């Protein structure tokens, strides 16, 4: 059950607990939660941005709802101060529907950054890593999670109807053992250096390395890319999906205006906390990955 359709249509939906038990069985499972009735408006002083040339450099346009701050745009106070208003108010929004829909995780949630991404996706072209048309779970060199989860939210805003055209692949599980044979340690005082020098914010886990493992040697697998089970899937514009993408296998071909909504949880505010990456990967290497990791005597 890659994808798990539901009805709610207002970022104020009232849930049954049954829903949210659906919700959040589904997505500790790996699979997108599908929204296809929850759009996500812009007020008309904010059509303007529909347009990829806000975009002044080689990343996509952020916002740190923590720190109110807006990166990669540059222009008038005013038009910076719209634009963050629009990506400040998608943070509002999704942390809200967060709230509704998943009180089990309480308080664990913990905002990080929002995107904007007005660049048409098939135009697109990168280095084999950081190619999205590319099946992975994410994993960002420069950004050690930890172990924390990747949840993301994201709405088609396309204006002229467009989808997102998705591709999701197979279970963790199954990923995770296709590509083990080709998983190595690293460099002994690699990671130090990498945290000594800046490269990376913060000190590169076991964990951090062995997903970025992952997510490259998956990406450069091209038997893999081409053959492993994958479900192609269009998110239609005026739709919203959920999804843990540390966790779930995707990628994307084709489509335009899309905002993205990052947060964090730590593993021990899960549900089934065996079912995450990091666990997984602990048992799977029989060690432990993250030395910053809590203790529980019993
Ligand atoms: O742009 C998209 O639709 C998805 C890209 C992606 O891989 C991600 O946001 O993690
Ligand atoms: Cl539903
Ligand atoms: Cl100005
Ligand atoms: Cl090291
Ligand atoms: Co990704």
């Amino acid at each position: 059950q890659p994808i798990i359709q539901f009805d709610a249509e207002s970022w104020e939906a009232e849930f049954t607990q049954e829903i949210q038990d659906k919700a959040i069985e589904g997505l500790e499972s790996g699979s997108v939660l599908f929204f296809p009735k929850l759009n996500f408006p812009l007020l008309t002083e904010e059509l303007k941005f529909l347009d990829p040339t806000w975009v002044s450099g080689a990343k996509n346009i952020s916002y740190d709802p923590r720190s109110a701050t807006l990166k990669g745009v540059e222009g008038k106070s005013e038009d910076l101060r719209l634009l963050s208003g629009l990506l400040k108010r998608y943070a509002e929004k999704t942390a809200a529907f967060l709230h509704l829909l998943f009180p089990f995780y309480g308080s664990s949630l913990k905002i990080a950054r929002t995107s904007f991404r007005p660049v048409e996706i098939s135009g697109r072209a990168t280095s084999a890593r950081k190619d999205d048309t590319r099946l992975h779970v994410d994993a960002f060199p420069s950004s050690p999670t930890g172990g924390e989860r990747i949840l993301r939210v994201f709405s088609n805003i396309n204006p002229q109807g467009k989808p997102r055209s998705w591709r999701i692949g197979e279970p963790f599980q199954n990923y995770l053992n296709h590509l083990l044979p080709q998983l190595s340690p690293p460099a002994p005082g690699k990671r130090f250096l990498l945290y000594l020098f800046g490269i990376t914010k913060g000190y590169r886990s076991l964990y951090d390395h062995y997903m970025l493992e992952l997510h490259d040697k998956g990406k450069l697998d091209l038997e893999y890319q081409k053959n492993s089970p994958q479900v192609a899937f269009d998110f239609p514009a005026g739709s919203t999906w959920i999804v843990f993408t540390d966790q779930v296998l995707h990628a994307v071909d084709k489509g335009q205006f899309l905002l993205e909504q990052t947060f964090h949880l730590k593993v021990n505010a899960l549900k089934h906390p065996e079912k995450s990456p990091l666990k997984l990967l602990e048992t799977a290497l029989n060690k432990k990955l993250v030395s910053s990791e809590s203790f529980k005597l019993a």
